[PDB]
């Protein structure tokens, strides 16, 4: 192989952009116990879980037995790139991986809506066919472009693998991956994308395929 990008380890400002840190007085805390199986894990009914934020070490009464640091400790199943006949390079994982669990996190440059019309525009000017913006919110969009993880190759499917969800982490919103269903050793990483008029006919041949991302 793919043209070049920087892989890096955490979101990346750009411009206006600032991160928020939460003070360790404003993570929340859940009612989970050190003897519990499992604390804060996903068969439990981990308030913080719940509610998509993850625990912090110094915080969770389950101290470092806390199953719900899976952005912060950042274990990744091991994952491989692919080529593809007509959806360019994609991801698969090289080891089986269980319903829900987490897959990645979504990294990339962290720009705003102005910032991101402006890459969008330059990137048709150029005749640039793949796309890494994916929103936050509306004036907060990650791109992977220029610079991402693994992530970044994850094509898009009508009946997708994994979805993303948004967790908020030590008081900033991060995007992660997480399996919508057992996955096999072996099998491409896909989720469902969202995401102006363009559109770019989609090949992920589903039974329920659209024709088109997303
Ligand atoms: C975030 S990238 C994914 C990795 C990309 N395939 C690559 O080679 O770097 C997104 C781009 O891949 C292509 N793509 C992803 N899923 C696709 C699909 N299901 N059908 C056709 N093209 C797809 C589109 O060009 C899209 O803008
Ligand atoms: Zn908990
Ligand atoms: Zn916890
Ligand atoms: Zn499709």
């Amino acid at each position: 192989k793919p043209p070049p990008y920087k892989h890096i380890k955490a979101n990346k400002v750009i411009g206006k952009v600032q991160i928020q840190v939460a003070d360790l007085s404003e993570i929340p805390r859940c009612n989970c116990k050190p003897a519990d199986e499992n604390p804060c894990g996903l068969e439990s009914e981990c308030l913080n879980r719940m509610l998509q934020y993850e625990c912090h070490p110094q915080v969770c009464p389950a101290g470092d037995r806390c199953q719900n640091q899976c952005f912060t400790k950042r274990l990744y199943p091991d994952a491989e790139i692919i080529k593809t006949e007509r959806r360019g390079w994609g991801l698969r994982t090289k080891r089986s991986i269980k319903k829900g669990e987490f897959v990645n996190e979504y990294v990339g440059e962290l720009i705003d809506e102005e910032e991101c019309r402006l890459r969008i525009k330059r990137a048709h000017e150029n005749s640039v066919t793949n796309f890494y913006m994916l929103t936050v919110t509306k004036d907060r969009i990650i791109d992977a472009g220029p610079k991402g993880n693994y992530s970044r190759f994850m094509n898009h499917s009508c009946n997708p693998n994994c979805e993303t969800q948004k967790w908020t982490v030590n008081g900033d919103v991060r995007v992660g991956l997480f399996a919508l269903c057992d996955i096999p050793a072996g099998m491409e990483l896909t989720f469902n994308y969202n995401l102006g008029n363009g559109r770019t006919e989609c090949h992920c041949g589903a039974d329920n395929c659209s024709g088109f991302l997303g």
